[PDB]
């Protein structure tokens, strides 16, 4: 109905499309930054065997527990853990939860990996956490702001603007500084490139960090993860929607359909959801061995 509701419907559609594209029956899923568990139920149709949700917010995990408790137990085991997925090794978080079945098949980071790019140390710790958790042949997928859209918008500001900002009725980005423009329209470093993000009734002016996708790809490769797909939300939706029209309920279709009959978003939610964000998927191709770790 409202632009922000259509954004939420669209992003939920994206997550269904992403999860069901790469997740297989029987998979063990590690959901990092799982929040209140809003995607827990999206794995049911995929037929997974175990969902491990980790989030740094104990309040969100408590709410995840409460929402799961009122649910009848699904066909998969659910493990919900309060823990820092980006600034600490995952072993600390999951050690009290021996039911976790590692190595897993899927690592999912939905709308959260960009918080790991606060520093190189945190970005590397997050990606090592992802890589070490996975089987060879496992997949790492997720959703982050598209650095190429961010660069496109940043490139429009003259160097004199001290705090480049843009948005529309439902979102706003405010960069901490103009170092990008002063640096001939390139980030001075891949990490800690901070902007405050506002999303109506979702994110209340919280700092987050650009994820220059070439750096995410380079780091992933260093830790044994090969890019399978990276697509802005609008192009991913176009690619997947032909197989999903029949799967969505009537109300779900109605909440995704435009007046010209196509499915997707228009208006302010078009930029806020379908341009601002990209999906990605990596496959683990080799086991990372820490440099100089093999001793006599
Ligand atoms: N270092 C960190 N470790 C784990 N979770 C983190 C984190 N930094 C941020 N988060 C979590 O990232 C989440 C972003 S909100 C997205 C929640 C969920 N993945 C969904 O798509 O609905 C929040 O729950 C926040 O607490």
């Amino acid at each position: 109905s409202s632009p922000i509701i259509k954004l939420r419907n669209f992003n939920n559609a994206i997550k269904y499309m992403l999860i069901d594209k790469y997740t297989k029956p029987g998979d063990v899923v590690l959901e990092l930054g799982c929040g209140k568990g809003g995607d827990l139920r999206k794995y049911g149709a995929a037929g997974i065997s175990q969902f491990i949700g980790i989030d740094i917010s104990n309040a969100s995990i408590q709410e995840a527990h409460k929402r799961y408790r009122s649910m009848r137990n699904l066909d998969y085991q659910v493990v919900l853990i309060t823990g820092d997925c980006f600034g600490e090794s995952l072993g600390v978080a999951v050690e009290p939860f021996p039911d976790c079945r590692f190595p897993c098949d899927i690592v999912s980071t939905q709308f959260c990996l960009h918080y790991a790019f606060e520093t190189e140390e945190k970005a590397r710790r997050a990606l090592l956490n992802v890589a070490k958790s996975l089987k060879i042949g496992g997949h790492f997928f997720g959703t982050i702001p598209d650095s190429e859209f961010i660069r496109y918008k940043l490139n429009k500001f003259p160097k004199e603007v001290e705090k480049p900002s843009w948005g529309n009725s439902i979102y706003k980005v405010t960069f901490e500084n103009n170092s990008y423009q002063k640096n001939d329209y390139e980030f001075t470093s891949p990490y800690g490139q901070m902007y405050t993000y506002w999303l109506e009734d979702a994110i209340d002016n919280v700092p987050e960090y650009v994820v220059p996708f070439e750096t995410l790809r380079s780091l992933a490769d260093e830790y044994g993860l090969e890019l399978v797909s990276q697509m802005p939300f609008n192009k991913f939706f176009v690619q997947e929607i032909p197989k999903w029209i029949e799967r969505f309920s009537p109300k779900m279709r109605e909440g995704l359909q435009r007046s010209d009959g196509r499915y997707g978003v228009e208006g302010d939610e078009k930029e806020a959801a379908s341009y601002f964000y990209t999906m990605f998927a990596f496959r683990k191709v080799k086991q990372y061995i820490e440099p100089e770790s093999v001793k006599p």
